[PDB]
């Protein structure tokens, strides 16, 4: 009767997609979170933070909620057939299937955002349609029981979508007072609309090397699943 | 590399993780950093959530940090009557570039007579706990007094630390991670100040709080007469 939430925790995990969520809904009642890998045991962050999945597949009990976050790591989840059948089978009866930043395109690779409406990180955002999406330009998309969130920070914005979701909107508002979540950024250079034109040319100038190889593996998960 | 900026996080039982790892994932992200998560002993250690972290150093084999940061959490009582603890951070302290906080690290660091006409805030259900530890206490969401830089509570550990991002590098270099982490927070509720959530959720939280704000008085009373012999 608790409500059973999994993230999906593997090697170059960019850490705050999971652990800005993870957070946020720990603090609720009647919850248990998984942290989920192949085993249990280490499972390093792309930033070289240690954290500790603690069950396997196997013991994982069924999800009310699945989180997939993003990082540097999906490339090769995108191409590990255990991994995706391991979604798909979470997924069906899971209550909510949301994911953070790149994790969509592991959803993508799983063939669970055909004709959906989703959003990813905003480098990346040409890589949902090959995988079937409708690609939408907001920050926590939402269709069905399919809830997206746009890159790395944006998990915190998801997760309290979700906690009002799964609870009420006042349980959500308890939590974010809590977390004194009203942020005051020091700069407006969160978007490519709002970020100087510089900025944004530096940054998509270090985003090319990984684009370019994700645009080969989105392009081979394509097609596997239309054979 | 052998020059990199030395950033270290104190990582305790029962630490708030977020106020560690938000701020973690930001500095992370600039060039030649090295991050350290120190406690009594290398090994795992349990946030109040129930993630475990792993420290990386104890604070006999720390090297000297550029920047120290104290997050905090329920785990912050125990830290503040932690002599060794405590020890470490006036040592260093004493050299580093920055000296900050989040949340209720702040009293930490107050315990550690490092706030004593200061500047400075804390996670707002404590706020009441900065001036009898010497502070200003500033109802900003991040404060800044000299090498000082504290953040508010919890996920005031974003804002804090693409503040300190452009302290060490310049604003271009922040503004970059800014939009690499593509953060452009967007809450969907407007309860995450005292002043804005309903009055009902601010008053279920203060009637939560309330044990705990009276423990930490009492230990903060002890905490401030050590500083005062």
């Amino acid at each position: 009767m608790a409500v059973q939430i999994g993230f999906l925790l593997f090697p170059e995990v960019q850490q705050l997609d999971l652990t800005g969520p993870h957070d946020v809904l720990a603090s609720l009642p009647d919850v248990q979170v998984h942290l989920i890998w192949k085993e249990p045991g280490p499972v390093v962050a792309s930033s070289g933070l240690v954290l500790q999945a603690t069950t396997s597949f196997a013991d994982c009990p069924p999800l009310d909620v699945i989180c997939i976050p993003g990082g540097t790591g999906v490339g090769a989840l995108m191409e590990d057939p255990q991994a995706l059948a391991f979604i798909r089978q979470q997924a069906a009866r899971a209550r909510y299937v949301t994911s953070v930043c790149t994790g969509s395109l592991v959803l993508g690779a799983a063939g669970l955002l055909q004709g959906k409406r989703a959003t990813t990180h905003w480098a990346y955002h040409e890589l949902l349609a090959p995988l079937g999406a409708i690609p939408v330009h907001e920050r926590v998309v939402r269709d069905g029981n399919l809830l997206t969130g746009a890159g790395i920070t944006a998990g915190i914005d998801f997760a309290l979508t979700l906690a009002a979701e799964l609870f009420d909107a006042a349980t959500a508002q308890r939590v974010q007072l809590q977390l004194e979540y009203a942020p005051a950024p020091p700069f407006n250079a969160g978007s490519p609309d709002t970020a100087p034109a510089s900025v944004v040319q530096q940054a998509r100038q270090r985003a090319a090397d990984s684009l370019h190889k994700r645009r080969e593996i989105t392009l081979r998960a394509a097609a596997r699943l239309a054979a």
